[PDB]
């Protein structure tokens, strides 16, 4: 049993039991019993180590204990668990020393009751999970297992938050093999959250570590400050005014309101969605003359300001041939009718982008060779036929730059200037690793190249769209297909994982546009509310892969966007403890409150 005194922080480390605590304003935070920290292959607690050395240690930089970890058949590892000087926080690193994946730091004790005392997780738009919520909240029921990077983890960190203001947020400093896992049982008494890691290529390879920091007399908007300062202490937290000093067209998505709808649909045989009950319903086409001319009535009903995203332009059809997804359709009008729409949009002050594809690599493609595909770290090629175009792998990002650069110089030659562009997936979606010789990637490598094709965009004045919006992108994401909430990815039948607080914007509402839903759900909540709250902008249309005082709603939205939308957003908070009404507030004051009861809003 060491001890450490250092900075205002205490560090408890038990030698033999390895359960270590921390303390610094009097509150004090525990491994749980009972959970070790463990390795996996097809369960080894750290104990279960044949050697087991610990090394009290003192740097110039802090204190903390050392310990290696031989033994198992021939295997080693390290840990070193130290307070940094600076600061006060904990540094928890899990070293390689030469495996399917590592559950250390292990949970802390944050069991149990209390409705007030929460989990804060990054699953989406932020979940805030009272410690006495009733319904069961697990790894299995968040999305891509819980894993940074992606939809499941849009920030690499959790948070456990007291009723006392006794917090302490756990970061990850090394997300790309990386993610956290959680245990609220059902109506549970305790909520137990952990961080997990993978090897990179078939090892791990590099160093993990996980940054602790804990806050007294702290709120929910205090937690995210602490992660958005750790960001820009970094040089990754890039604004829109960032982004906009180097393309002013960032300004001009202020206020906008968004249309997504699409020309060709082509479900292929092979593909999940294909039933030969009927064919029609497999082929569908709208013309580029058609959306001008829907283009055209929504400015003359008085739409306003828009943005126009536009799926299934090319001719292979929406999620077909893709990276060989030109040219644009004929059936549709072809690069001219493409042209004419594109024309007609600037023609009325709208905006214009194409949906793009470049994860997703089709059998049916022109190009398809094997040579260029995903490689798993068992060196399998990855297949699926989920899609409309069937059969698939996916494309070693890479190579991905190489099929931008090349699709997009192809659509500019025939005089079509997109305003923004989607690329799919990108943002949702974990980086893949490639194992392939010819083009090896590890998944922090994956996220570099998924840049790269954004800012070959933004390098043509072009501005940047993606699925989601994870974190990774941030410096090089302008918009995104939305930024939604858990729940509003689940049927409003579904039992919710908690409350719905804006934890992404409360880091990046002033670096990231998001427009949000507007569906109002029979006997409930009325989605406007949220994209009020996050000050977004609105979705007149979303017509699905797979008007009606909406003008008049949107407006509402759209407006205060215009006003706050590259601002930060200061605050959240629950108004009176209470869960319903909320307030969210921004940089220039203006408080959005929202009445979960009344379903009204005050600006
Ligand atoms: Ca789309
Ligand atoms: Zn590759």
């Amino acid at each position: 049993m060491m001890q450490f005194t250092m900075s205002g922080t205490m560090l408890r480390f038990d030698e033999t039991t390895l359960r270590f605590s921390f303390s610094r304003d009097g509150a004090t935070w525990s491994g749980c019993d009972g959970i070790e920290p463990q390795l996996t292959r097809e369960s080894f607690s750290f104990a279960g180590a044949a050697t087991v050395t610990h090394e009290r240690i003192e740097t110039g930089t802090g204190v903390g204990v050392r310990s290696v970890f031989a033994g198992f058949a021939d295997y080693a590892f390290e840990t070193y668990i130290w307070i940094e000087r600076s600061s006060g926080d904990v540094l928890c690193e899990w070293v390689p020393l030469r495996i399917d994946r590592v559950l250390w730091p292990a949970p802390l004790s944050f069991d149990r009751a209390d409705a007030h005392d929460v989990t804060l997780i990054t699953h989406e738009q932020g979940v805030m999970i009272p410690n006495s919520w009733p319904t069961e909240v697990g790894t299995d029921a968040v999305s891509f297992g819980g894993r940074f990077e992606t939809a499941g983890g849009y920030m690499p960190w959790f948070a456990q938050l007291r009723s006392d203001g006794h917090a302490y947020i756990a970061i990850c400093e090394t997300p790309w093999n990386a993610g956290y896992d959680i245990d609220h049982p059902a109506g549970g008494p305790y909520t137990h959250v952990g961080m997990w890691f993978e090897p990179s290529l078939g090892r791990m390879d590099y160093r993990r570590v996980v940054r602790y920091r804990l806050l007294d007399h702290a709120d929910h908007t205090a937690i995210c400050k602490t992660y958005r300062a750790y960001v820009n202490e970094r040089g990754r937290l890039r604004t829109l005014a960032e982004k906009a000093a180097r393309n002013p067209s960032v300004r001009d998505l202020l206020g906008r309101s968004w249309v997504h709808v699409g020309i060709k649909t082509n479900v292929q045989p092979d593909s999940s969605f294909y039933d030969p009950a009927q064919p029609g319903k497999n082929d569908s086409l709208v013309t580029f003359a058609q959306r001008e001319r829907q283009m055209r009535t929504l400015h003359e009903m008085g739409a306003g300001r828009l943005y126009l995203h536009l799926d299934g332009w090319a001719q292979p059809g929406y999620d077909n041939g893709h990276p060989d997804y030109l040219p644009a359709c004929r059936e549709a009008g072809g690069w001219k009718g493409m042209k004419s729409l594109i024309d007609a949009c600037h023609e009325q002050g709208d905006l214009f982008g194409t949906h793009d594809q470049y994860r997703d690599y089709y059998f049916a493609a022109r190009t398809f060779d094997p040579r260029n595909a995903i490689r798993l770290a068992d060196g399998t090629m990855p297949e699926h036929a989920m899609w409309a175009g069937g059969r698939q792998t996916y494309l070693c990002a890479e190579l991905a730059p190489d099929y931008v650069r090349r699709n997009f110089s192809e659509i500019a030659t025939h005089g079509i200037v997109l305003d923004c562009a989607y690329l799919d997936v990108f943002t949702c979606n974990e980086g893949d690793e490639c194992s392939h010789p010819e083009h090896r990637m590890t998944r922090r490598e994956c996220y570099e190249r998924r840049a790269e094709c954004f800012e070959y965009l933004l390098a043509h004045g072009i501005l940047t769209s993606s699925e989601e919006v994870s974190d990774w992108a941030v410096p090089s994401l302008v918009f995104c297909h939305y930024a939604p909430y858990d729940f509003q990815m689940r049927s409003p039948d579904a039992p919710r994982h908690g409350i719905p607080v804006p934890l992404y914007n409360l880091v990046y509402h002033d670096c990231v546009i998001q427009p949000w839903m507007m569906d109002r759900v029979a006997g409930g909540d009325d989605y406007m509310l949220y994209a009020l709250l996050n000050g977004g902008a609105p979705y007149l249309i979303r017509d699905a892969a797979y008007t009606e005082n909406d003008i008049e709603r949107c407006a509402v939205v759209a407006g205060l966007h215009r006003r706050v939308g590259m601002q930060e957003l200061v605050r959240h908070d629950l108004v009176g403890g209470d869960p319903l009404v909320q307030r969210s507030v921004f940089a220039d004051g203006t408080a959005v409150t929202c009445d979960f009861h009344a379903q009204t809003y005050e600006v």
